[PDB]
Order: structure tokens, then sequence, then C-alpha cells
């Protein structure tokens, strides 16, 4: 009555079958024997797998609401426990959910005043780049400083100084905690976690970064209380505080403290991590595609010009640079199996039988790397969004927010933050490799719960 799979042994369960080196491949090597839809048993943790579009979407949007509960990150859920949005659950889902997308909105949130705080930060991004005078640098701190003071605007009131020294510690923090959950141990750690969160290893340090991360929103917390004005809100922290205040008297409220510090780690990470890691995996794709960079510099040249910043209304006249982004998106594939869902109830699906609280795998790799929808699924190509005339020709298989209930409620600022830090610099830069552009590897340094680009170099050079 459960999807089929491999038989499992007793605790290991599916052990023998996978790689924790290549979680993605190994599920898929999977799926081509036993079909897109599987039970897999990741040590005593008893998964249901998601492979493909058509899979994907019928579970996710068609039973929307059957799979709308949340499943387990083991590593992260060290230090969250089913508090903040992430990681929460029915009426706490629903609460924390509701605030956070009405509180981002209200600090200006697909609105003219992001895109302000948006161009600005690009412009401190763009002097910093000159200021290298052409270096061949690691550009990992540029991007994610210039990125993660977006979301810290909103959440902490001010941006950080980019010579900050505790602002580089939480970004290594925040490498390091995505750096490990895509390793092998980090892996295996997803398996066996309730042996090995007691054993010494990798999975200590990593816990020790999520406390770092967890002492700096806490005190940062502890900060707005004692400074606090109730009828004028600083930030996201301190519009919390006061619903906080307002709740006081229900008994039943999830707006407390402990949900206030998950959830504000929550976005802090969320509006970090990725749209960083895309932006460098993006100029590695364009540095290896020099094909791809012309053709972007043309239609910046022509639709904006070099005599101003870019803005995000610009995106309508530039079919190209609209498809590059989309591209770098599904090759890039940054979290490929998703964040785990489970069904909310005795679930009926495709002619199987999913028991409440079944944990589910949507394999989001699977869907950005789907034949039926890609034409050649391994290539980096921008054309797979374009007409055959030039128009942006936009995709069901393009998920990498996901779908249905628990979707990325950061899409929004990701998309405005994608477009506006990708053309401010390719219209104010050219970019060159250390190495030729043949030599270049693109493939990924670890994939498990992210997919991380290899260490590298590169040059900006001014137009
Ligand atoms: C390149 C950019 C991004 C990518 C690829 C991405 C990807 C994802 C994915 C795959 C999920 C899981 C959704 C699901 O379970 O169906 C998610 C959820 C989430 N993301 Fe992102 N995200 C991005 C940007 C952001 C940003 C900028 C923020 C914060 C401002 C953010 C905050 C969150 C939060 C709070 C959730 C939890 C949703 C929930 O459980 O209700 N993300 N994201
Ligand atoms: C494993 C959950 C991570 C967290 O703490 O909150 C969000 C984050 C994962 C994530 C979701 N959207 C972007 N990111 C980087």
């Amino acid at each position: 009555k459960l999807p089929p799979g491999p038989t499992p042994l007793p605790f290991i369960g599916n052990y023998l079958q996978l790689n924790t080196e290549q979680m993605y491949n190994s599920l898929m090597k999977i799926s081509e024997r036993y079909g897109p839809v599987f039970t897999i048993h990741l040590g005593p943790r008893r998964v249901v797998v998601l492979c493909g579009h058509d899979a994907v979407r019928e579970a996710l949007v068609d039973q929307a609401e059957e799979f709308s509960g949340r499943g387990e990150q083991a590593t992260f859920d060290w230090v969250f426990k089913g508090y903040g949005v992430v990681f929460s659950n029915g009426e706490r889902a629903k609460q924390l959910r509701r605030f956070s997308i009405a509180t981002l909105r209200d600090f200006g949130v697909g609105k003219r005043g992001i895109e302000e705080r948006i161009q600005e930060e690009a412009g401190f991004l763009i002097d910093a780049l000159r200021g290298t005078g052409g270096a061949n640098i690691d550009p990992t701190f540029f991007l994610s400083r210039t990125v993660s003071n977006v979301i810290s605007s909103i959440v902490f009131g001010d941006r950080f100084d980019y010579k900050d020294k505790e602002f580089l510690s939480l970004l290594r923090m925040m490498l390091g905690i995505f750096q490990f959950t895509s390793t092998s141990t980090g892996q295996l750690y997803e398996m066996f976690s309730s042996v090995m969160k007691h054993l010494p290893g990798p999975q200590q340090q990593a816990f020790q970064l999520l406390q770092g991360l967890e002492d700096f929103i806490a005190k940062k917390v502890e900060h707005n209380q004692r400074t606090l004005d109730p009828n004028s809100p600083r930030d996201f922290i301190d519009s919390f505080l006061i619903r906080m205040q307002e709740e006081e008297k229900n008994p039943n409220t999830e707006f407390y403290l402990k949900n206030l510090v998950m959830t504000t780690l929550n976005l802090f990470i969320g509006g970090t991590e990725t749209v960083s890691t895309t932006l460098r995996y993006g100029f590695l794709l364009l540095m290896k595609h020099p094909e791809v960079e012309a053709k972007v510099h043309e239609e910046i040249d022509r639709v904006i010009g070099k005599n101003r910043q870019p803005k995000f209304e610009d995106r309508a006249k530039m079919p190209y640079m609209e498809a590059v982004i989309h591209e770098i998106q599904r090759f890039g594939d940054v979290i490929p199996m998703s964040l785990a869902r489970r069904v909310k109830k005795d679930t009926k699906f495709r002619d199987f039988f999913l028991p409440k609280g079944t944990e589910v795998y949507p394999m989001l790799g699977s869907v950005l790397r789907d034949p039926s929808f890609f034409s050649n699924p391994q290539d980096f190509n921008p054309q797979h969004f374009l007409n055959e005339k030039g128009q942006f020709k936009k995709s069901d298989a393009f998920v990498p927010f996901s779908i249905g209930k628990r979707n990325c409620f950061g899409e929004g600022l990701a998309r405005m933050e994608l477009f506006l830090f990708f053309t401010t610099v390719m219209q104010n830069f050219r970019l060159k490799s250390s190495q030729s552009p043949k030599d270049i590897d693109v493939s990924p340094k670890h994939v498990g719960f992210a997919t991380i680009p290899r260490n590298y170099t590169m040059s900006f050079l001014p137009r």
C-alpha cells in the first residue's frame, strides 16, 4: 500500500542503497528502478520520494492541503526544535506565516521601499568591486555581505558595515552550516541523528555555528526589547514584539519569545544564503559561457544604457536577462530536495497509502532537470526559457522556490534581488576567470541539502 522501494534492514534502513556523498544521485538511481514515487528508509526515518514534474505538482498543488505539513531537516532542527516559521506546523505555521508575509510587506518587500534599499546596496557592491582594481578575488563574501544587508535591513533595522568583523563571522557560520548539510557526514546525520548528535565529528562544529547565529539573534532581540517604541516599529523584530504585547492575554498564543528568535533566524538565513549562492554560481556559469555574457551586455546597453541604476520594471523589456537568471536558477538547483514536507492526514496518493505524518521529499532538482520540460537538461542553455522568436517562455517545471502551501514566501524579495544584483554588476563590469573558459569546472563541489559550487576566484573589469 505504501509506494514501492528497496527492502530496508532494521535500523539502518536503506543505507546499503545510498551513497551519502550523493543523496540526490542515489535517490535518482533508485527512482530509475522503482518509478517516480517511492519509499526510502533514511535509517529509521521513513520517507516518500517524489521525482519529476508530474509527481511533485500532483502532490504539492493538486493535493496541496494534504501535503502541507512540514517535515524535518535534522541539522537545522537541532537549534529550531519546531519553533519559528520554517519548522512549525498546524496553528503555529498558520499564525507565523501570515504574520511574516504581512510584516515583510509593511517594510517594503515587493514595493518601492525595498527596491530603493536594493539599488543602494548594489551601489555599495559596485564601489567595493571597483575597489579591487580588477584583482583576482574570491567573490563569496562580497556577494553575501551585499545580499544579507537587505534582509538585515528589514529584520534588524540597519545594514552591516562591510568592514564589520562580526558580520563576516555570521556569514562564515551560515556558509559552514550549508556546507556541512551538503557533505556525506551531513547526510548520514539526516539518517542517524539520534546517535550522531551525541558523537564527536563535523556535526558538533555545525551545531556550534548554529548556536552562534542563535546567540546573535537573541542579543539583537534583547536590544530591541530594551529600546522599543510600541507606536513606531523600527524593524520586523519590533513588529513581532508589539504583537507579543497585544497577545499576552491570549492563553493559546504563538507570539512569544522563542517563536520570535527562531523566525527572525529563519529570515536572516533564508534571505542571505540562497540568493548569495545563486549569484556566485551565476558568475561562474557566465564566465564558462562568454557568448551568453556578450548577449547580456548587448541588452543592458540597449534597454538601460550606462547613465543610471537599473530598476525592477526594466525586467519587462529584457527577455534575455530573465532567461539567463531562470537558467542560472534551473542549473544551480540550490535546494535540490526542497525542505521536507509531511502528510497532514492518512492520505491516498495515486494508488498508494500515506499514513498521517509520513515525511515527503519533493525532488525539486528532478523537476528542474525533467527531460519532458527541458530539451538538454544537463546543459546550461538560456534558450530553455526563450521563444523561437526571443520572448520570455515560462515553464511549469520552473520550481526553485517549490510550489504549494509551504512554498518559499521569500520568492518576491529573491526575484527582485537576483534581477537588480545581476544586471547592476553586468552593466558596470565584465567578468574574467582565473583559468580559460574550457578548463572551468561548473559541476558542484557538494550536493546534499544544498547545491554548493566549487571555490573559485575571478576578476571584475569596468566597461
Ligand atoms: C534564491 C533564492 C531562494 C530559494 C532558491 C529558496 C528556496 C526555498 C525552498 C525550496 C523552500 C521550501 C518550500 C517548500 O517546502 O515547498 C523555501 C521556504 C522558505 N524560504 Fe526560501 N528561497 C529563496 C529565498 C528566500 C528569501 C530571500 C527568504 C527570506 C526573505 C526566504 C525564506 C524562506 C522561508 C521563511 C521559508 C519557509 C516557508 C514555510 O515553511 O512556510 N527564502 N525557500
Ligand atoms: C533549513 C532552513 C533554513 C532556515 O533556517 O530557514 C530557511 C533556510 C532554508 C532556506 C529557505 N529559503 C532559503 N533558504 C536558505
